[PDB]
């Protein structure tokens, strides 16, 4: 298992325009189109983003350029954020894949306010960090991802992914 295999697993894939669970435009595996209710500006956001005109339709292929390039922007956000950095770099590997999940999902940002979870986690207090992370808009969204996410993060296995 690795990152790309979780994430596959937690977001899908789907090759026409979507809308996720806050009903955003989006395609692939987890590619955000738009937060704009136009499904105009989705096609037009795809079109720019695969750099033809999909009409709304890629095709698998295209859809693991964007999953590529979507972790790796990922991986160096972490990478560039004061915050994260040093909590990433603490980490063992499995662990790491739970925060790249994480910020795939949220973003460097909503991932910035899990500050008291990542504290307890730059601290290895494991079961504390997990439970605080549970009081979270995001966890009462998506509580399964979630779940997974969070006990990855604290058992640093994949056994929730099995
Ligand atoms: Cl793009
Ligand atoms: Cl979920
Ligand atoms: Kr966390
Ligand atoms: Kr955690
Ligand atoms: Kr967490």
């Amino acid at each position: 298992m690795n990152i790309f295999e979780m994430l596959r697993i937690d977001e899908g894939l789907r090759l026409k325009i979507y809308k996720d669970t806050e009903g955003y435009y989006t395609i692939g595996i987890g590619h955000l189109l738009t937060k704009s209710p136009s499904l105009n500006a989705a096609k037009s956001e795809l079109d720019k983003a695969i750099g033809r005109n999909t009409n709304g339709v890629i095709t698998k292929d295209e859809a693991e350029k964007l999953f590529n390039q979507d972790v790796d922007a990922a991986v160096r956000g972490i990478l560039r954020n004061a915050k994260l950095k040093p909590v990433y770099d603490s980490l063992d590997a499995v662990r790491r894949a739970a925060l790249i999940n994480m910020v795939f999902q949220m973003g460097e940002t909503g991932v910035a306010g899990f500050t008291n979870s990542l504290r307890m986690a730059q601290q290895k207090r494991w079961d504390e960090a997990a439970v605080n992370a549970a009081k979270s808009r995001w966890y009462n969204q998506t509580p399964n991802r979630a779940k997974r996410v969070i006990t990855t993060f604290r058992t640093g296995t994949w056994d929730a992914y099995k």
